[PDB]
C-alpha cells in the first residue's frame, strides 16, 4: 500500500473525504471519483496538483470513466447529484453553480466546483499544512460533519513531528512506541531532525517528504514498498536515522539491514539503524535476530542506547 498519501488515488480520495468528516456515503467510490474529477486529477498526480475547474455531472462521470476506470451510465446522474454533491454543497465543500447562472438548483445543467476552503485543505493533504487548512473548512461545515471530524481525531494519539505539526495515529499496535520514538528519542539523540517518513503501524496514514527524499537526497522508492516505521534526517550531521517500532513483523535483521542499506544508499547522508522497543523485556525475543552494526533503544530507559558493534568503542585507556 502507498507510502505516499500525497498521491491521488481512489483509496486516498476516500481516506481524505473521511478525514474531512463526511459519513460513509460521502466517502465511497462514487464520491471519491467525484472529488478526483472536481480536483482535475489523473493517475500519477498528487493532491498539490489539484485545480478547481467547473464541471457538470456528465463531465464528472466522463472524467471518472476516462481516468479512474469507473464508467457510469447516464442513469447514475441523479445519484451523483443527490447522494454526493448535495451533501458536499450543504457543507461548503463544493459550490453549486459557480458561474451563478439563472438555473434551478436541482437541474442537471448545474456545474460544480470545489470551494476555496476545501481546495486549500485538499491541496495540503499528506503534508504538515493539512490540519491547519482543514480547520478553516470545518469552521464553515455542518455541525454534524464538524463533530464527526473532531471525534475521529480525539480518538487518535497525537505526535509532534515539529513545531505546529501534529501527526495523528490510532492508539493501536506499536503506535504508542512510535510516538515515543519521535517525542523522546529524537530530542535526546537527533534534536532538530526532520521527520521525512512516518507511517501508522496499523493503518495506511503516512507522512512522506517526497521532494526532500528525491531532490535533496537523491532517493526514490517502490510506491508500495516496505519502509522503516520512522525516518529522521539530521541535516547538521548529514545522517538518516532509519528506525523500527518493532512489531510481530520483526526488527532490522540481516536481510532487512542489507535491503535498507541499498534502498537508502546516497552520498548525501549516512545511515544509522535503530531498533526500538518499549522495554528491554520486549527486546529479549528479538535479540538474536538484530543485525550487527545497528543500535537498539528502549522507551522506558530513554537516555540509554544498546550498540551492536565497532572500532569506535576500542580506544586505549587514558589515565
Amino acid at each position: 500500500n502507498d507510502i505516499d498519501e500525497t498521491a491521488a488515488t481512489i483509496d486516498t480520495a476516500r481516506a481524505l473525504l473521511k478525514s474531512f468528516g463526511f459519513e460513509a456515503q460521502r466517502h465511497n467510490v462514487r464520491s471519491a471519483v467525484t472529488l478526483l474529477a472536481l480536483a482535475g486529477l489523473k493517475p500519477g498526480d498528487h493532491w498539490a496538483d489539484s485545480t478547481t475547474p467547473r464541471l457538470g455531472v456528465q463531465k464528472i462521470m466522463d472524467w471518472s470513466g476516462a481516468y479512474w476506470a469507473k464508467p457510469y451510465a447516464t442513469g447514475s446522474r441523479e445519484d451523483f447529484r443527490k447522494k454526493t454533491l448535495r451533501q458536499w454543497v450543504d457543507n461548503g465543500f463544493a459550490v453549486l453553480n459557480p458561474d451563478n447562472l439563472n438555473i434551478a438548483t436541482n437541474s442537471q445543467l448545474n456545474e460544480y466546483c470545489l470551494s476555496d476552503e476545501a481546495a486549500q485543505a485538499i491541496r495540503s493533504y499528506g503534508t504538515d499544512a493539512f490540519e491547519s487548512a482543514l480547520v478553516d473548512f470545518l469552521s464553515k461545515a455542518s455541525d454534524t460533519v464538524r463533530a464527526r471530524a473532531e471525534a475521529l481525531r480525539a480518538a487518535m494519539i497525537s505526535v509532534d513531528l515539529a513545531d505546529g505539526d501534529e501527526f495523528l495515529l490510532s492508539p493501536a499496535g506499536q503506535n504508542p512506541l512510535l510516538k515515543k520514538m519521535v517525542e523522546e528519542f529524537m530530542p535526546r539523540f537527533a534534536p532538530g531532525a526532520k521527520v521525512l517518513y512516518i507511517g501508522d503501524t496499523r493503518g495506511k496514514h503516512t507522512r512522506f517528504e517526497k521532494r526532500i527524499f528525491e531532490e535533496t537526497l537523491g532517493l526514490t522508492f517502490d510506491p508500495h514498498g516496505r519502509m522503516p516505521d520512522l525516518v529522521l534526517h539530521d541535516k547538521v550531521r548529514k545522517w538518516l536515522f532509519l528506525m523500527e517500532a518493532v512489531k510481530s513483523k520483526g526488527p532490522f535483521d540481516e536481510e532487512r539491514h542489507r535491503t535498507l542499506r541499498e534502498l537508502f544508499a546516497t552520498p548525501v547522508a549516512g545511515l544509522v539503524f535503530v531498533n526500538c522497543f518499549e522495554n528491554r523485556e520486549a527486546m529479549r525475543q528479538w535479540l538474536p535476530e538484530l543485525a550487527w552494526e545497528t543500535e537498539a533503544w528502549v522507551a522506558d530507559d530513554p537516555d540509554h542506547l544498546i550498540h551492536l558493534n565497532g572500532s569506535r568503542f576500542l580506544g586505549p585507556y587514558e589515565r
